[PDB]
C-alpha cells in the first residue's frame, strides 16, 4: 500500500557481516561514552536540593517530570553537558531534548528545580534559543515543565540583558505561536518576573495548585524584622491560583500535584495536529540488516585509519537499503536516498580512503577520502537541490578534513562550489540533521550541512570518535609560527603549547560542553536519534511533494541507465 | 477548563422571544427556498445515464459517493446551481462543498458521471478554482471523487485553453501541496487526458479496480471498420490497474468497488493533521437560546421594511451571547465577538432602521440603516485589524445600500475610509465567511468582507431574502437616462426595460446561477454553514494567538469602562 | 567587467544565414499580422466621442496619454483585442501593456474615454486582473491613467458583482501595496463609485484640475424638471479638487492639464526603486547575429511542415549565443541558457522534425518533434529546478502536439512526469514568459510553462502562425463520434461541423479575442517583448543568486565533460 515500489522498495542493499571485530577500539569508544554518561549523571544529581528532598516537599525533579510525560525509551536529550560559561554544577539549569508522547514527538524543556529553584544561569538563554529554534524548524510543539525563580541575582549581567539573553525566549514563544506552532507549559512552584514571563508566553497554561506566576514575587536588623513580620501575615505569593485561575483565568487548568499537571499536558498534546506517519511512508518500517554494535569496531578511534562509510550507512537506515545518486561521480562523497521507519531521507556522507587517479583536474593524482573536490561539491549541490524540491529532509554524516587546496583546486572553482553548496542549503527550506562521525574540521564542516546553517540545521550530534578543530594542531602551529621561526625556543614552546591545546579543546566532551556539537551519543543511539528527527520532521511538515511527482528518484534512475 | 471566563463566558445575551410571527413572510421565503431545492434536485437528476443505470453498471453517482464518504447531516453544498455559461442541465458537471469525515472537515469535489461521463463543461474550471481556493484559504484537505472524461469536444474552446481553463486546477493542486495541504483522489471509471491530470495531480491516489488514468485514452465506413476491429482485439483502456498499480505504482491502493475506494479515502483522511477543536474553545458548545425558525418572520421579504439585526445574531451564535466592540460608536454597524461551537469569531453586521441625530458630520440629520458612515467605517477598520492580530476569523452579515454620498460625506473621508477597510481586510490574512442577509449593493458589498477579497473570502452564501445589484433599477434608470431626457418615449421605454431587468437579474436563484453568491441556503441552514466554516477554519490554522495575549477583548473592555 | 566570462561569454553560436527565402510564407504571416493591426486600429478608433472631440474638450485619449508617458518605441500592448464577452467595439474599454519611462519598465492601464466615458464593460474586470497579476509577479509598478465612469448600467450584472468582478481590482491594489509594489494613478474627468475606488485604491494620486473622485457622483417630466434646475444651481460634481485637494488632501498633486498629470506621474516613477540592469548583466547587450525578418520564411504557416527551432532561438537572443543544457538527452526539447540585453534567461523550446531510433522505451521507433517523451520531460524538470535555484527567469517557446500516448508511454511514467513538470514550475517562484510559435495543443500546452500557471506565467504571446486547440478537429471528431457511428449521415454532419468549428475557433485573432493568448505579435516584435519582459523581471527582483554561486552553468558544463 505504498507509491512506486519499483523506486522505493527493494533498493540496493549495502554493508557486510562484521568479520574482524576490534575489542580495543570498542573499549576506547565506550570509555568516551561512559565518561559522558557519568558526567551527565553527576550534573543531574548536583544541587543543594536533592530529588529526595524535592519529593518530600511535594515536587518532582526535572527528570521525574520528563519520564512521567514521555513514552518509555523515547528520550533523546540534547545539550546535556552544555555549559559554555563554566557553571559549577556543569549545566545551564534546564534539561532539554526530544521525547514522544502517545506517539507524538514534542520538544521538551524542563527547569532544574534542584539548583537555585530553577534560576536563570549563564548559558541558559543560548540553550533555550536552541530549543525554540529546533521546534521552529520542525514545526514541532514545544513543551515547558517550568519551575523557574528567574534571574540568578549574582550573575544578572550575564542572564538578564542583551539580544540573546533571558528575554529573548518570550519573543521566540510569540514567533512560534505566530507560525502556528503551539507551546504548552506546566507551571510548578514559584515563577516570578523572568519565570512569570516563561509562564505567560506559551499558548496553554496548566498550573499546579500551589504554583504561581507574577510580574514580581515576594522577593540588616530592619531587614530581618521586616521578613519575620510579613511571614506571620501569611500574605500569599503573588499570582497564585486564587488570582490566575479564579480572577484572570490565565491558568486554563489547575491540578493537585505534579503528575496531574503532566496528565493535563498529555491531554493538550493529544489535541495537537499530527499526521499518522503512514501517510508519508514508502515502505513498512524495517530494522537494518546489520547490528549497530558493529559500529564499535567499524569506526576507528585511530584517526589515521580509514573505514568503509557504506558499513555505517548500512547499520543506520531501514533494511540496509540505499539508493545512491550519481555513484562514480564525485567518489569522495556518498549522496543518496534511504529510509528511516519507512520515511524517505537524503543521506550525504564522506568517503574515507585513497582514491586512485583523482581528482580529474590534476595529473597523476590520488584523491584523499575526507576531502572535497569538484565533482563531490557539484554532486552535493545537485542532490540538496533535488531533495529540497522533493521535500525530502537531509541527514549529513560528517568526517572531513576540508576542501582541496592550491591553485589547481582554485581553478576547478572549489571556493565558489563550496559557497554554492551553502547557498543550496539555505535555499532548501527544510529541517536537517548533522551527525559528526569523526572529524569536523575546516570550512568543510560548514558546507556539509553544518550547524552554522541556522535556518536548516535543527541540532547536531556526534559519536565518541568525534573531534572538532579548525585544522590539526601541528598544521596550525606551522601556519602560525613558520614565518616567525625564519625571521628569528620561545617560538618552539608556543608551537608545542598549541599542539597540546588543539588536542585538549577538541575532545568530544569539551566540544559538547561548549556546544560545538549538541550531544555526544552512543553508537547504538545514532539510529534512535535519526528516528526521532525523521519522525518529528514528517509529523507536521509545512510542504508536500507527492511521491509520483518527485524528481530525485527519476534523476537517479536516468543517471544509472543513460550513463 | 477554558481561558479567561471573565471575558469569554457569560457574555451579554441578545434577542427576544418572537411575539409577532409573520406567516405570509415565512411563506414567501420558503417559496424561494423550495424553488432552489427543486432546481437542485432536477439538476442532479438530469443526464443521459441515470443513477439506476450507473448502479447496474457497477458505479455510484456523485451524491451516492459523497453520502457514503461523509458524516450524516454534515453536507454543505456550494455552487449547486452555478452555471454561468447556461449549460442545458443547469450545472458545471461537478458537485462541490464542505463535508465532515469522522469529525474532520474536508472540501469535496465529485465528478457528475451521469452527464457525458463527467466531461469538462463550460464554467467548470471557474467552479474548480473556487474549490481549491477555499481549501487554500482554510488550509483544508481537498478530496476528489473523480470520474472525468476530460474536454467536452464540441465546447473545447471554452474548457481547454486560457489562464483559468481546464489546466489551471493542476497548478492549483501543486500549489496546495507546496503549501502543505493534502489532496486525495478516488479514481473511478475512465480518466484520459484532462481526467488523467486530475488523477495524477493529487497527493494520494486510490483507484477502483476497473478504473484508469492516462495521457491519452482509447478515444466514415473505415472509421466504423477500425472501431469494430480494435474492440474485438480487447486492447485495454490505457493506464488501467495492471499499468498504474503493477508497473508505475502511481495508484497507491486499489479497491474492488466504489465503497471500497471511499473507505480507502476515509483511511487517508484519518491520517491527516487536525486539532481537536477543544484546543481553541473558550466555552463548551451551546445552541442559541432562540430558534432559527423565527428568522422566517424576522427577516422581511418586503425590502422596504427594517428589522433588528440583533435578533438574527441571537439566533446564529452560541447561547445568544455577543460581546460588542464599541457599542454606540458607528451605530450603523454591529461589530463584536461571538461563539460558534465554543470557538471565537468576529461578527460584523449592518444595522437597519433610522438613526436619529446622525451622522456626526451633518447638521440635523437622520442616519439610514444599511448605509455606511464615518464612525462605522473606522470601527470596522479597527475591529478587522484587532481580530487579524488575535487570529480570530471574521463573519460578515451583509444587508447594505452603500456608503453615504455627497460632499459632506467626501469631506468626512468616506471614500478613503472604505478603501482603508479593503486594505485592512487584505492585511488580515485569515479566512472569512460572507453571508448576504438581504441586500448586496453598491461598493459597500465589496468593503463589507465581500467575495472580491480573493485572499480572504472563502466563499459566500445568501438567504432566500437576498438580492444583488449595483443600485436599485429606478436609481440606475435615472442615472443612465436623466441627461438624455433633457437633451431630447424611446428613452422612457429604455428606463422601464432597465427597471425590469434589474429586478429579473437580482433574484436569488439568478444570483447563484451566475456565482454572485455561491449558495442560497435555508434560514435553518445559516448556522450549520457558520459551524462548518468556523470548525474548518480552526481545524488546522497556520497561526495562533494565545487567549491571554488577545487584544480585541481588552480593547472592548476598556472602551466600556473608560468611556 | 562581468563575472565568469568562461561560462557566460563566447557561448556557442547557433543559426545560419537564410539561403532559401519563402515569399509566399512571408505574405501569409503578414496577412495575419495586418489583420491584427487593422482590428486594433478600428477598436481604438471606435466610440461616440472621437479623439478630436476629446481634445477640443480638453482631454487626451488613452493612446495619447500612453504615448506622452512612455519612452518612444517601448510600447508593448497586451490584450489589445481581448473581448471575451463580444462588446460591440471589440474591446474591454481599457488599453494595457508594458511601457518604459525614463528607462524604468512599468505596467500601464489606461481608461478608454472615447467609449461611454471609460465605463466598466463586460470582460474588463478579467482584463484588469491580468494587469495587476503581471505587476505582482514581476514586482513591477502599476500605473493607471484613469478616466472611469464606473458600472455600465445596462450590463451591471456582468461588471458589478462576483469574485472576479469590478470590485476585485481594489483588493488587488491593496495586495500590490502590501507586497511593496507601488500603484500610481493619474485621475482625469469624472470618477464616481467604481471609478472613485479606482482613484483611491492606488498609492499615489495625481489629479487633473477639473477631475473628481467620489463614493457617488451627480448621477419623466419631473425628471427633466429636476435635471434642469440642479444644472442651473451649478452644484459641483462631488469629490472635485476643492474637496480632495483642499479638504481631504487625498489628491497629492494637482495639474492644469493632461500632460501636466503625466509629468507628475513621471516624477513619482522617477522616485521608484530599480536596479541599473548592469548589476545583473553577464555581458554587454548585443543584437542577434541574424535578422528577425528571416522568421517570416523560417516559421511555416503550413502546419505540417517542420523547421529548425535553433534558427528561431538564434534570431531572438543576444549575439545568437546559446548554452544548451543536456544536448542529446531528450532530443525532442531544447533547454538552455541565453542572453537578453546581457541578462541571463533559461529557454525551453520544442524541436520539430522526426527523431530516428527514439524514444528509448520503444523498439524500432521514430520520435515526433513537437511531442514530449520521457527524457525531455525529465530534462525540463531538472532545468526548471536549476534555473529556479539560480533565480534565472524562464522563457518557453511552444510548438507542441502533446505528450506521447499509449501504455508504453504510460509505463515510461509520462503522466507522472508531465505533472512533475507542473510541480517544478509551481515550485520555481519566478516570473516566466510563454511564447506560442505555432501549436498550443493538448495538456502539453499546460506543462510547457503555460498560462495556467497563475503564479509564474506573467502573460503569453503568440506569432501569426499560432493556433490553439485541444487536439486537431479530425482527431476530435473521431474521438467524439467513432463509437456512435458503430452503434448506429446526421453523425457525419456533426463530424464535419466539428472539424470546421475547430479551424474557426483556433485562428490567432479568435484566440486572442478570447484571451487564450494575450497578444498576437509581429515576428519582428518577438524579441522586443522578450526584452521588455526580461528587463522588467530583473528591474526589482525579490531574490538573488550571485553568478559565482549558480548551479545551472556548472551542471551544464559537467554533462558536457563527464558524458
Ligand atoms: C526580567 C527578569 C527579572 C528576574 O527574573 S528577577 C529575579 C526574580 N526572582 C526572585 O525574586 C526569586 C527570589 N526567590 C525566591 O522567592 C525563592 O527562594 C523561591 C520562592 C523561588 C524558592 O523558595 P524555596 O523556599 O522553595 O527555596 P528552595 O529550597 O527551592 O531554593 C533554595 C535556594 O535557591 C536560591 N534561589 C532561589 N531563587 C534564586 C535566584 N533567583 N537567584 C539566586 N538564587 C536563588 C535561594 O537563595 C536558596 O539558596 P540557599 O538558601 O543558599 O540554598
Ligand atoms: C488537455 C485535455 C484534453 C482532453 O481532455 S481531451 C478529451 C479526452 N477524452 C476522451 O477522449 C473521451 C472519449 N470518451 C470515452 O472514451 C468515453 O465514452 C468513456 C470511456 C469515458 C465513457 O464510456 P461509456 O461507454 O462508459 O459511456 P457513458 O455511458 O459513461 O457516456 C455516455 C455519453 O458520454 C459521452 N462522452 C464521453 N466523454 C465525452 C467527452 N469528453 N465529450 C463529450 N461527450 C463525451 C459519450 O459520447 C456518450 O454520448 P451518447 O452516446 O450520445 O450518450
Ligand atoms: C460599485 C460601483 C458602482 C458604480 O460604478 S455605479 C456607476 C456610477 N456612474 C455614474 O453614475 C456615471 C453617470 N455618468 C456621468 O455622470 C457621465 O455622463 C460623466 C460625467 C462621467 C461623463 O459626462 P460627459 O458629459 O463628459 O459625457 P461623455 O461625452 O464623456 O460620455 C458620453 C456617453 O457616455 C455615457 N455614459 C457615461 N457613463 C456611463 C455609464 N456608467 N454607463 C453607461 N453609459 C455611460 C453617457 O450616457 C453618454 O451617452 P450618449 O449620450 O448616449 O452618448
Ligand atoms: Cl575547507
Ligand atoms: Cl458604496
Ligand atoms: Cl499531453
Amino acid at each position: 500500500m505504498y507509491s512506486m515500489p519499483g523506486y522505493f522498495q527493494n533498493m540496493p542493499t549495502i554493508g557486510k557481516e562484521l568479520v574482524n571485530p576490534n575489542p580495543e577500539n570498542e573499549q576506547e569508544i565506550k570509555a568516551v561514552e561512559s565518561d559522558i554518561h557519568e558526567s551527565i549523571k553527576k550534573a543531574l544529581d548536583a544541587g543543594i536540593t536533592s530529588e529526595e528532598k524535592l519529593n518530600e516537599r511535594g515536587q518532582l525533579s526535572a527528570m521525574q517530570r520528563i519520564n512521567a510525560l514521555i513514552d518509555p525509551g523515547t528520550w533523546c536529550p540534547l545539550n546535556s553537558l552544555f555549559n559554555p560559561e563554566n557553571n559549577k554544577f556543569g549545566t545551564t539549569n534546564i534539561v532539554n531534548g526530544l521525547g514522544r508522547v502517545d506517539g507524538k514527538w514534542v520538544y521538551i524543556v524542563a527547569s532544574d528545580n534542584k539548583k537555585m529553584a530553577g534560576a536563570w544561569v549563564p548559558g541558559q538563554a543560548e540553550n533555550l534559543i536552541r530549543c525554540s529554534d529546533a521546534a521552529k524548524m520542525m514545526h514541532l510543539p514545544l513543551i515547558y515543565l517550568l519551575n523557574c525563580s528567574g534571574v540568578e541575582f549574582p550573575n544578572q549581567d550575564k542572564v538578564y540583558p542583551n539580544r540573546r539573553g533571558g528575554g529573548t525566549p518570550f519573543f521566540r514563544n510569540s514567533e512560534l505561536n505566530q507560525l502556528g506552532i503551539p507551546v504548552i507549559v506546566g507551571i510548578y512552584g514559584t515563577n516570578p518576573a523572568g519565570g512569570g514571563y516563561h509562564s505567560i508566553s506559551p499558548t496553554i497554561l496548566i498550573a499546579h495548585q500551589d504554583a504561581n506566576m507574577a510580574v514580581g514575587g515576594a522577593g540588616a536588623e530592619q531587614i530581618i524584622a521586616a521578613q519575620i513580620e510579613n511571614s506571620k501575615l501569611k500574605v500569599p505569593a503573588p499570582g497564585s491560583v486564587p488570582i490566575h485561575y479564579d480572577e484572570t483565568g490565565f491558568f486554563r487548568e489547575v491540578y493537585q500535584n505534579d503528575l496531574g499537571v503532566i496528565d493535563g499536558i498529555k491531554k493538550y498534546i493529544s489535541y495537537l495536529p499530527a499526521y499518522n506517519l503512514e501517510f508519508f511512508r514508502v515502505d513498512t518500517p524495517k530494522a537494518p540488516q546489520l547490528p549497530a554494535e558493529d559500529l564499535y569496531s567499524i569506526i576507528p578511534m585511530n584517526q589515521k585509519r580509514p573505514y568503509d562509510i557504506y558499513e555505517v550507512i548500512a547499520r543506520l537506515f531501514d533494511n540496509s537499503e540505499f539508493s545512491e545518486y550519481k555513484k562514480g561521480y564525485g567518489p569522495e562523497m556518498v549522496t543518496g536516498l534511504a529510509k528511516v521507519n519507512g520515511l524517505l531521507v537524503g543521506v550525504i556522507a564522506n568517503v574515507q580512503g585513497l582514491l586512485m587517479n583523482y581528482p580529474e583536474y590534476k595529473q597523476n593524482s590520488v584523491g584523499i577520502g575526507g576531502k572535497l573536490y569538484r565533482q563531490g561539491l557539484i554532486k552535493m549541490n545537485e542532490f540538496v537541490t533535488l531533495c529540497a524540491r522533493d521535500r525530502i529532509p537531509l541527514i549529513w554524516l560528517q568526517d572531513t578534513t576540508g576542501i582541496d587546496v592550491g591553485d589547481e583546486a582554485e581553478k576547478a572553482e572549489l571556493l565558489g562550489l563550496g559557497q554554492s553548496l551553502i547557498y543550496s542549503i539555505e535555499n532548501s527550506k527544510l529541517p536537517s540533521l548533522e551527525i559528526t562521525i569523526r572529524k569536523a574540521s575546516a570550512a568543510a564542516h560548514y558546507v556539509l550541512g553544518g550547524p552554522q546553517g541556522n535556518n536548516t540545521n535543527v541540532f547536531s550530534i556526534g559519536t565518541g570518535a568525534c573531534e572538532y578543530y579548525v585544522m590539526p594542531g601541528e598544521t596550525a602551529a606551522n601556519a602560525m609560527y613558520s614565518r616567525k621561526l625564519v625571521k628569528a625556543q620561545p617560538i618552539i614552546g608556543k608551537m608545542n603549547d598549541m599542539i597540546q591545546m588543539y588536542t585538549d579543546k577538541s575532545r568530544p566532551k569539551y566540544c559538547t560542553e561548549k556546544g560545538m556539537v549538541d550531544e555526544i551519543v552512543d553508537m547504538t543511539e545514532v539510529r534512535p536519534y535519526i528516528q526521532a528527527f525523521t519522525e518529528a520532521a514528517y509529523q507536521n511538515p509545512q510542504s508536500i511533494c507527492p511521491m509520483h511527482q518527485m524528481l530525485t528518484p527519476r534523476s537517479t534512475r536516468e543517471f544509472e541507465t543513460f550513463g
